[PDB]
């Protein structure tokens, strides 16, 4: 009936494309696409990944925002997802019906997880306006989209929490029809949007972090079994994107800043994450953990020393896509209670929150683990074999021990360098997520890019700038939508790079280079 014949497809092509997965039928069409949001770009920038390509600096890659790079990232993050949702939005936005009312709340709470990476890259963009017809959208500033969201994620909530029968069980690639699912996904999706507006806007944070944790209202997201994750099912096949920048094109590898921490803090989720790599061949031929450095200057090498043997990140054809879990959800109440949004020991928090972690990798030796007092460890000269680069990932670095302080940080900020640093090693492979809360906190360190040319392809400067602060809309898209003229005021600099967005706290710390 209503899921064959009306919303059953737009909703599984809604859920593909929050972070770029399709069909093995489609190849490496979604790759290309997880390539320019997360794998050469974000993943890139903030360590996860190395690219063993530079495309003759003519990419996103490395800080080139072209035209048609960034147009592409405008479809992938914004526009893509948008045409499905729209059309479910103009079959059901006017019905009394409470199941296809329950439809289309999921499908905005779909499509909210999208934007929210969409304005996070972006900042500015058509949130409200979103569905009106209009030729031309009206462009929302990021805290404009920060409060709209909120208020609408809470609508869902209030809706979607009165429905008790399965919703669409045949379409849904996340929670299969589980309704109460999703309510979890939502109010912790609402977690997540007020810590990131708590150092800006201190009430807003706090008017929904209650009504995300309120348990009249659903709860969050605390077990693995709850965690929101897209993989391949007999529900609707699906080819892992990583796969072809991975195995195929040879490009991605296990980035320098990742590798460092993993390695410095002797985390048992190195082995999870990435795979040993190989240089040389036969007798001298040495097998260890060897990553490629960010915003990598070399061209593309398939030699036996190049970086078409280092370090490659797990994954397969099955592997899944994770939009939230509960590791995160964990260190989202750690900053909250840090900074008094919620009660409790930032430290009980912050330590359960790498527990699960490691339950999620499959891994052990947590008590081990948050007593060591090691510090990550540095890319010196002779070490990086894949090119001239260096850089000590360990100088002003905290370490794992809630209790061990480096002395540089109040107390206070270093906690957060701990809950943030520790985040992102849980967050991987969510690429964008990491990059954004680096930018939000300044934290954890990373490993400075290697092409020197890329803080300016930005406007900025190569001293303090480790990341680009935000991606700039296409030039000629201005020409088709009268209302972009706008956008510069709307972010409060030019439409480029080196912009901060909304978020970012004031006096982002930035690590020591001695
Ligand atoms: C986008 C980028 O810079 N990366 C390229 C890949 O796109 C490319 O794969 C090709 O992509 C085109 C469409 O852009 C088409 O889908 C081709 O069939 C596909 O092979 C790849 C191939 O080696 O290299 C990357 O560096």
């Amino acid at each position: 009936e209503l899921g064959p014949l009306k919303y059953g497809a737009r909703f599984m092509n809604m859920q593909q494309r929050v972070i770029p997965i399709g069909s093995p039928s489609l190849t490496t069409g979604p790759g290309n696409d997880l390539q320019n949001t997360d794998l050469i770009s974000s993943g890139n920038y903030i360590g996860y990944f190395g690219n063993n390509n530079n495309w003759g600096f003519n990419n996103e890659a490395n800080w080139n925002f072209t035209d048609s790079r960034m147009n592409y990232a405008y479809q992938n993050f914004y526009s893509q997802i948008f045409l499905p949702w729209n059309e479910i939005y103009e079959i059901a936005k006017d019905s009394d019906s409470p199941s296809e009312q329950a439809i289309l709340e999921i499908a905005n709470i779909v499509r909210n997880i999208a934007w929210l990476r969409a304005t996070d890259v972006f900042g500015p963009i058509a949130y409200n306006s979103a569905g009106d017809g209009s030729i031309a959208p009206k462009f929302d500033s990021q805290e404009v989209v920060y409060r709209s969201m909120l208020a609408d994620l809470s609508k869902s909530v209030e809706l979607l929490n009165t429905i008790s029968y399965s919703v669409m069980a045949q379409y849904d690639l996340i929670y299969n029809g589980n309704v109460q699912n999703w309510v979890k996904l939502a109010n912790s999706l609402m977690l997540r949007i007020v810590v990131r507006v708590h150092f800006i806007d201190e009430t807003l944070a706090k008017e929904y972090i209650t009504k995300a944790l309120d348990p009249k209202n659903g709860g969050v997201i605390e077990d693995i079994s709850s965690e929101a994750k897209i993989k391949s099912s007999d529900k609707m096949p699906l080819l892992n994107s990583m796969l072809a920048s991975v195995n195929e094109y040879n490009e991605t590898r296990m980035g320098a800043t990742i590798w460092g921490y993993l390695d410095g803090y002797k985390d048992p989720r190195l082995s999870a994450y990435f795979t040993e790599g190989t240089y040389g061949s036969g007798s001298w031929a040495q097998t260890g953990y060897f990553p490629v450095a960010p915003t990598n200057s070399k061209s593309k090498s398939e030699t036996s020393y190049s970086a078409k043997f280092a370090s490659r990140p797990k994954v397969d054809s099955n592997s899944p896509l994770y939009w939230f879990r509960a590791s995160e959800t964990y260190f989202l109440k750690a900053e909250a209670a840090l900074y008094n949004l919620i009660g409790g020991d930032p430290k009980t928090f912050y330590e359960q929150g790498i527990n699960i972690s490691f339950q999620e990798q499959g891994v052990s030796g947590v008590a081990t683990y948050l007593s060591g007092t090691g510090k990550p460890t540095g890319l010196t000269g002779s070490n990086y074999k894949y090119g001239t680069y260096n850089h000590d990932l360990s100088i002003g670095n905290t370490s794992p021990k809630w209790d061990d302080y480096t002395g540089n940080l109040s107390k206070q900020e270093e906690q957060l360098q701990k809950i943030i640093t520790q985040k992102y090693l849980a967050l991987y492979p969510n690429a964008v997520e990491a990059w954004t809360e680096y930018r939000r906190t300044g934290f954890p360190y990373l490993m400075k890019p290697m092409d020197e040319a890329a803080p300016g392809r930005i406007g900025a400067s190569i001293e303090d700038c480790r990341v680009p602060e935000r991606f700039r809309f296409a030039p000629t898209a201005y020409n088709s939508n009268p209302n972009m003229a706008e956008i510069p005021t709307l972010l409060g600099g030019g439409d480029i790079g080196a912009t901060k967005l909304w978020w970012v706290r004031s006096n982002r710390p930035k690590q020591p280079n001695q």
